[PDB]
Formats: structure tokens, C-alpha cells, sequence
RNA sequence: CGCUUCAGCGUUCUUCGGAAUGUCGCGCAUUGGCA
């Protein structure tokens, strides 16, 4: 019952979600702007020649690095912005240590690395499996290599899967007697790993 | 000196197999993806 209380407050806060000064800030924008970024559809932020916004362009750029390079570096300078005036950039293991020396309080997150010998890093779990990236020539083709078949129809299979009633199950996955703070954490952790 | 009866009858009337098969079953260009 304790969690249900916090969730109801959490949902009540999402109902308000903004203050008087924050609201007046939104409508106080002076000039709409001539051009807008395609993905964001926002004209207030600076828009480059390729019509991508400052946030948008970094997100596209960061996409290639995340699959290739394991380490995530929260550097004061980078591609995608992060709170406390920091940035997120994917770097190699040698790039990660170089970033540590450059700026103090820099946070490093490793991806799918079970080793705990490395220090100042927290391991983050992500699913990044690409068959195209296995071969540099195939990595150039991308998904187009998948339809490349000796036999069979050249087609691209798309899978969209969701766990059934996981939101409802997470409440009811364990009996109330068995339910505990340590119990629920193991449930979420096990699902996250899979 | 010819005359008469008979003028066709009974019985098969189609049968047995194959009844479609093999090949192609959208492709390309634009959208996408990758650079």
C-alpha cells in the first residue's frame, strides 16, 4: 500500500506538472523563427543547414557510436546534452580514460561489461545486436544485407513484442505475504537482464 | 393354266483410360537503408 500512495502523488504531480512562472515562460517567446527542425518541429532552437536541430543532430550522430563503442561518457562537452550542463558521448575504452583525466567528476558508464576491475564506472545494460555490423562491408549495406538471399523471397521481417500485463503482473507477480522490498527489486532486475 | 403366303427377323447402339501439367506468382524507380 505504501507504493500505491507514492504513485497516486506521482500521478497527481503529473496532473499539475508546471508552475505559473513556467507557464508564462512558454508564451513569452518573442519570435517564432523562419525555419524549423524536421524531427523536433521546433523553430526556437538553432537550426543547421541540414535542417536538424542542435539536440536532434547529436541524437542521429550518437546512434552510430553507441553500437560500436561500449563506454558511455558523461563529459562536459559532447554530442547529446545531459543535465547539470553536461553532455553524453560514446567513446572507446581508451577514449573513456582520456575523458576522465580531462575533467573532474566525469561519470563513465560501461555497456554489457561484466568485469568489475575497472573503477569509476557503473555497468549499464543495453541490447545492441546487429548482424550487419559484424562485417565492415556488410555494415555499409545495413538492413539491405538481410534481404540479400541466395534463395527465398527478399523481405524484411519486423517484430514488435510486449510482455503481457507486466504492469498488472508486477503488482500481482508475488503474493502479499511473499512481497518485500528485496523481493520486487529482484523481479525488476531479472526482467531487465533478459 | 399358274396361284397363294412370306419380305426381313432376333441381338449388340459404343466401350475402356487420360480430365490438364510444368514455369513465372509481381519486378523496378521514388519513399526506406547506408553513407
Amino acid at each position: 500500500d505504501l507504493w500505491q500512495t507514492v504513485s497516486r502523488k506521482l500521478s497527481d504531480k503529473k496532473a499539475h506538472k508546471y508552475s505559473l512562472n513556467e507557464i508564462k515562460l512558454f508564451n513569452s517567446t518573442i519570435h517564432a523563427g523562419t525555419q524549423e527542425c524536421k524531427e523536433c518541429l521546433r523553430s526556437d532552437i538553432d537550426i543547421s543547414e541540414d535542417s536538424l536541430c542542435k539536440i536532434c543532430e547529436g541524437i542521429i550522430a550518437i546512434s552510430n557510436d553507441l553500437r560500436d563503442y561500449s563506454f558511455f561518457v558523461v563529459s562536459p562537452e559532447g554530442k547529446v546534452p545531459l543535465p547539470r550542463n553536461r553532455y553524453l558521448s560514446v567513446e572507446n575504452q581508451d577514449g573513456a580514460e582520456r575523458k576522465i583525466k580531462m575533467n573532474k567528476e566525469t561519470r563513465i558508464y560501461s555497456k554489457n561489461q561484466p568485469f568489475v576491475g575497472k573503477q569509476l564506472v557503473t555497468n549499464l545494460w543495453m541490447c545492441d545486436y546487429d548482424f550487419s555490423t559484424l562485417n565492415p562491408e556488410t555494415k555499409k549495406q545495413g538492413i539491405a544485407s538481410y534481404v540479400n538471399r541466395e534463395v527465398g523471397i527478399p523481405r524484411l521481417g519486423v517484430l514488435r513484442a510486449d510482455i503481457d500485463n507486466l504492469g498488472t503482473t508486477f503488482i500481482k507477480g508475488i503474493p502479499e505475504q511473499y512481497r518485500s522490498i528485496s523481493r520486487t527489486a529482484t523481479l525488476s532486475r531479472q526482467l531487465s537482464m533478459f
